[PDB]
């Protein structure tokens, strides 16, 4: 029963998704999102998720996976 927050090691990972060059909306969003679904908090308390109070996942996964494909989808 405690409360998680956003951690380091995440908040990395999620700048370099961000930094992804020859940007696709539908698979930025898809990674970002997984980045963000493991647990939620307001910490603003405004009744809504979000900006920064978006990141907190096992992003290390996922930041391999967003990399492979930015690379492997990427041009030659």
């Amino acid at each position: 029963g405690v409360d998680n927050k956003f951690n380091k090691e995440q908040q990395n990972a999620f700048y370099e998704i961000l930094h992804l060059p020859n940007l696709n909306e539908e698979q930025r969003n898809a990674f970002i999102q997984s980045l963000k679904d493991d647990s939620y908090i307001d910490t603003n308390n405004d009744g809504a998720y979000e900006g920064d109070e978006l990141s907190g996942s096992q992003s290390a996964n996922l930041l391999a996976e967003a990399k492979k494909l930015n690379d492997a989808q990427a041009p030659k």
